[PDB]
């Protein structure tokens, strides 16, 4: 009886690779960035990078190059996927769309063959005559890249050498090398073999082999100018080619571990080179020009440009722009300068991408206190480390709030001449209209000499000569500014109700039903100029200068009435252009016509909560983009915002949403508010960059944030944290953090940069004499600290440090026994650099008041406290292989009963409200209940057959979530059998599924607000944020099959079966997934198009397109 579903609530945002080259256009330069699923593809330019598109694949990528074989127009992408599939791809727009083509594609998987330490490494070699895989230890993959071989057909060559570091086809050679970096006892060498295809061997070197450094780890093939191989150690770098042999051991660099390089000049002349620590070098070869010899090379050099933040990838993008692909820290773009600047750095940050990095721990609180939720995680790692707080869409800060029922409309005002801005605001009622005035943040209200108070006002807008249009359903009128009347006034000829209004500036266009009339306002007078009618009665209208031209508009988008039909035509005349019919008897609310970007916008909403968007050529207005999506269930009331520059639109409805520009699609996320039922934007004195938005009964101003489905706040810490509790009663988070020093000169260890447990705003010291027991005069300690963050600055108010070598391991927000008060709880460990696992910890008790942070209660304990829950009263720990529960006297003294235990070493541990337990020993999941008996637990079952778990959760009393440290994730159940003594003791495993990333927490919460059931976020190394939510049978069948009918269809890029890729696997076994269901591929249904749409759909059980529309839709609005 399991059935689950899991989506993705943020795509991962960590980089892994990240190439550059041709991929687009011969003549056009690219970055390829590689998440984990996704293909990230940007095109160079003079700004920054202007993306074009982004694919998901079915797989982790693992290898990603760009190459161009001969007769071979640009350059194709390779990529080799974690699980082994290989593809060539190719970028192909030619129409308005663009296609990541698949050349050819094979899985190249190896029955045998052990995966090799330093993992798979992916090359190609430089005329393109092969792929180079070096999957396996003791094995060499060959690709022959012929034009055929579209299946990748390789074979494999043994490799005598069983340990291999690194290895790249050389240079300059007539034939395949490669060069590689090996070990065996004796240190670590360099050898070399040519390639032979012809006959599947390795040949003999151009060369010799010699030894490295023992921590020879990367080796680099440098360019036919040159040809010959870098290889990177510790405090070390070397040429190699032939008899020649250089060699540098720059101290600068003895310090971290070089880990990335990339080539700056094609002549191989420098070269980026990437530290752990985060410092960027350049690595320079200088040439020398010989008489008429060749070009030969003279020496290394290295020398510091300055800091990046810790670099997985890297790529000199151009003109001295290099990107920063990093995976502990946010990605950017930074210049390279010739000069230096201040703090001495030849290196500047041009632009910083979010990276939720490592997701090491996290918990979701309502911050705000508002009914919503929100995503606090500890992320990143070093000086790379943070807070994020992740939250649910666009946000508005209030200011003046007036309890005013009834509001049909809201429209600018500007109550002085040319002085810009705004100062009184009008609001039409049900059959009124009653003006405002504004000397600030005051909202009194008296009426102009010039308007009307007891006529529903259709329009409230400025235009020219020194007037206010004010169109009421009874007449077009005009207002002077300066003397303060009427100029003129227009009158339906006959007296007959205006039913539609429509007025830019320049212009005007009522509608009485089915007619049109054309008024403008010329020099303080009203200009009739035209009348048609039509076919059916006019819904609704639209002029504004959708681009060209100043005011005097252009076309006129029409909604009509029973046809439910849409349209533009031409305003001077009114002939009909082109129209669109669509569906139903619900007639259209609203019509707009916007610009963003390099796409002209029309768009139509209808009254039932459905809303449609529509591509205009400014020029004539060709039937362009359409697709049903829907918002409420309202009508939406369209309406023109300022936002920045790219400036946008507002959909009011039962369901506030914005659409903003992303690539160059416009956003579709939710403004968090009870319901907006109409809208104007704003400049106005007291009130500077504000919005109007009415409702039921209520008036409101204000900003409004960035866009995104998710809303990001980064806080800096400098230092990783580990993890962290929400702590109500004290309005504060408390997170435990570590920070690295090093032994100094008095050996006392120092400190490398400030952060946050020494910048602290207050501090204090463990002080405890628990030990009582050696060190190098030069190296590395870690220091942990507590941290308490308040919840509204995040400030750190203090940081406590612990003993030397302690290290907190686990943390807990609770109260214990009869106690009121409630402590923050620290359990550590001893750890001590020799002997490995822990002999000593302790746990302590802290509280946080007044505002001060006092250590209650401390505790030793006889091993490392890997983790800790609140259980009922008492306080549950995990102590190196035994769990203990300890009970607080109510003399404030935590203590425990010896002859009571349970021996378990539980890495991870939840419980449910009852006197349940999810613990973890030797690869196993295990449920116990707390017996009052035996005063200890009793092991009521557990899952057999391996797994190295990560994270646990319990889903509910029945059912226990997995994930484990090869991208699965499973469930387990107890079994409802027979004989409830041992069937009832094995939970069976009733769920699997590949997830593809590696999950560090669970934890249950939502980030949405206010029909599946239950949820669970999770967070992973990658950054990516997913959730997991239980279905009922039926559901589970109709997504299950839902998923199956899909596969078929969609075009999975690299030619990988959706079935393989999330089929569970672990080196030991491979299963087809069970009791899952991804969102992920169930929400691609949407962007599917119809013809495609109703071939799924087809036989259960109504079984509509637009049917099935909406119960996608309601599962988009899990996260």
């Amino acid at each position: 009886m399991s059935y689950n579903y899991v989506v993705t609530a943020q795509k991962p945002t960590a980089v892994n690779g990240c190439v550059t080259g041709h991929f687009t256009s011969a003549e056009d330069l690219n970055l390829l960035i590689a998440k984990n699923t996704r293909l990230e593809i940007y095109v160079v330019t003079a700004e920054g990078l202007r993306p074009v598109k982004e694919v998901g694949m079915y797989g982790k990528i693992a290898v990603m190059e760009l190459f161009r074989p001969k007769g071979e127009s640009k350059d194709l992408l390779f990529i080799l996927t974690a699980k082994y599939n290989a593809c060539i791809l190719e970028y192909k727009q030619s129409g308005e769309s663009i296609d990541i083509i698949t050349r050819a594609h094979g899985n190249v998987q190896d029955r045998i063959g052990r995966p090799s330490e330093t993992g798979i490494i992916g090359i190609i070699d430089p005329e393109c005559r092969m792929i180079g895989l070096r999957l396996y230890d003791g094995l060499f993959k060959v690709i022959p890249l012929d034009r055929d071989n579209k299946e990748l057909k390789a074979f494999n060559i043994r490799l005598e050498e069983l340990h291999v570091i690194d290895v790249k086809f050389l240079y300059g050679c007539q034939a395949p090398t490669i060069c590689f970096v090996y070990q065996d006892p004796q240190g670590r060498h360099v050898k070399t073999y040519e390639v032979s295809l012809r006959e599947k061997e390795f040949n003999k070197g151009p060369w010799k082999q010699e030894n490295v450094e023992a921590e020879a780890s990367m080796v680099i093939a440098v360019p036919e100018p040159f040809g010959g191989a870098i290889i990177i150690g510790q405090e070390s770098i070397t040429y190699h080619n032939g008899d020649k042999y250089l060699a540098i051991a720059p101290p600068i660099i003895k310090q971290s571990t070089i880990v990335c390089h990339n080539r700056v000049d094609p002549n191989g002349s420098r070269y980026l080179l990437g530290d752990m620590e985060g410092r960027l070098f350049m690595l320079l070869l200088e040439k020398e020009e010989q008489m008429d010899g060749t070009v030969t090379l003279k020496d290394l050099r290295v020398e510091l440009l300055g800091e990046t933040s810790i670099a997985e990838c890297l790529t000199y993008l151009d003109n001295g722009v290099v990107f920063v692909g990093s995976r502990l820290g946010d990605s950017q773009l930074v210049k390279l300068n010739v000069d230096s600047n201040e703090q001495g750095s030849y290196v500047v940050a041009m632009e910083t991408f979010t990276n939720l990095g490592p997701i090491v721990d996290m918990c979701v609180v309502d911050l705000e206190r508002q009914g919503q939720g929100q995503l606090v995680t500890c992320s990143g790692a070093f000086k790379e480390g943070s807070l994020r707080i992740i939250r649910n869409g666009i946000g508005i800060h209030e200011h003046a709030s007036i309890d005013l029922p009834g509001i049909k409309g809201l429209w600018p005002l500007r109550s002085d001449p040319n002085r810009e801005t705004y100062d009184t605001l009008v609001l039409s009622f049900v059959g009124q209209t009653r003006v405002l005035m504004l000397n600030g943040e005051e909202v009194e209200e008296t009426e102009l000499m010039g308007f009307v108070d007891d006529q529903q006002t259709f329009f409230c807008g400025n235009v020219a000569h020194q007037q206010l249009i004010q169109i009421t359903s009874a007449s077009v009128r005009l207002v002077s500014q300066e003397p303060k009347a009427l100029v003129s006034e227009w009158k339906e000829p006959q007296a007959k109700n205006i039913s539609v209004a429509s007025c830019n500036s320049s212009q005007v266009v009522v509608a009485v039903g089915r007619a049109l009339y054309y008024l403008q306002i010329h020099p303080q007078e009203l200009r009739q100029i035209s009348h048609t009618e039509m076919e059916h009665e006019v819904a609704c209208l639209d002029i504004t200068p959708l681009g060209d031209s100043n005011g005097l508009s252009p076309l006129c988008a029409i909604g009509l009435w029973t046809d439910i039909s849409a349209r533009i035509l031409k305003l001077p005349s009114f002939e009909l252009l082109h129209k669109e019919m669509l569906g139903g008897e619900i007639i259209p609310r609203s019509i707009l016509m916007t610009t963003f970007e390099s796409s002209h916008y029309l768009l139509c909403a209808l009254g039932d909560g459905a809303l449609f968007y529509f591509g205009l050529n400014i020029e004539t207005g060709l039937l362009s983009d359409r697709k049903k999506v829907t918002l409420g269930t309202q009508p939406t009331v369209l309406r023109t915002f300022r936002s920045l520059s790219t400036t946008n639109v507002f959909a009011c409805s039962d369901r506030p949403t914005v659409i903003y520009s992303s690539n160059h699609k416009l956003v579709f996320s939710n403004v968090n508010l009870k319901e907006v039922n109409y809208m104007c934007p704003l400049n106005s004195d007291g009130y500077p960059d504000s919005l109007a938005l009415a409702n039921n009964s209520t008036l409101t101003i204000g900003t409004i944030d960035e866009i995104q489905k998710l809303h990001i706040r980064t806080v800096p810490l400098y230092e990783s944290p580990r993890k962290i509790c929400y702590q109500e009663v004290s309005q504060c988070f408390g997170v435990l953090s570590s920070r690295i020093e090093v032994q100094d000169t008095s050996g006392g260890t120092t400190a490398l940069r400030p952060s946050a447990s020494t910048q602290a705003l207050s501090s204090s010291v463990s002080s405890s004499k628990l030990f009582s027991s050696e060190t190098s005069f030069g190296e590395e300690v870690e220091v942990h600290n507590l941290l308490i963050i308040d919840q509204h600055t995040f400030e750190v108010l203090h940081a406590h440090q612990f003993l030397q070598n302690e290290y907190a391991l686990s943390l807990v927000s609770c109260k214990l026994g009869k106690d009121p008060n409630t402590y923050f709880i620290v359990g550590t460990a001893m750890v001590y650099p020799e002997e490995a696992e822990p002999k000593q910890g302790r746990i302590v008790v802290f509280q946080y008041s007044d505002g001060k942070l006092q250590t209650v209660a401390e505790k030793e304990v006889k091993g490392a406290v890997y983790s800790m829950v609140e259980f009922n009263g008492k306080l549950l720990a995990s102590i190196n292989s035994t769990v203990r529960l300890y009970e607080w006297t109510t003399e404030k003294d935590v203590r425990t009963e010896c002859n009571h235990y349970n021996n378990i070493m539980a890495l991870y541990l939840k419980t449910k409200g009852d006197f349940i337990l999810v613990g973890d020993l030797m690869r196993s999941v295990l449920l116990l209940a707390y017996k009052p008996m035996e005063g200890n637990f009793e092991e009521i079952a557990r899952d057999f057959n391996p797994n190295w778990m990560s994270a646990v959760e319990i889903l509910d009393d029945d059912n226990f979530l997995g994930a484990e440290n090869a991208f699965n994730l499973f469930v387990c159940q107890k079994d409802s059998a027979a004989t409830t003594d041992e069937e009832r003791q094995h939970l069976q495993e009733v769920g699997l599924f590949h997830l593809g990333e590696f999950v560090n927490v669970f934890c249950h919460g939502s980030l949405v607000m206010q029909p599946t059931q239950g949820s669970v976020l999770f967070g992973t190394v990658n950054g990516m944020i997913g959730l997991v939510t239980s279905l009922s049978e039926s559901w589970y069948n109709l997504l299950l099959d839902m998923q199956n009918r899909l596969n078929k269809v969609i075009k999975s890029v690299g030619k990988i079966e959706h079935s393989f890729w999330r089929s569970f696997h672990t080196e030991r076994k491979t299963e087809p997934a069970t009791g899952f269901i991804d969102g992920d591929l169930i929400e691609s249904f949407l962007d599917i198009s119809r013809p495609k749409m109703q071939e799924v759909v087809a036989n259960l059980r109504e079984a509509t397109a637009d049917d099935l529309i909406k119960v996608v839709e309601e599962l988009t609005r899990i996260h």
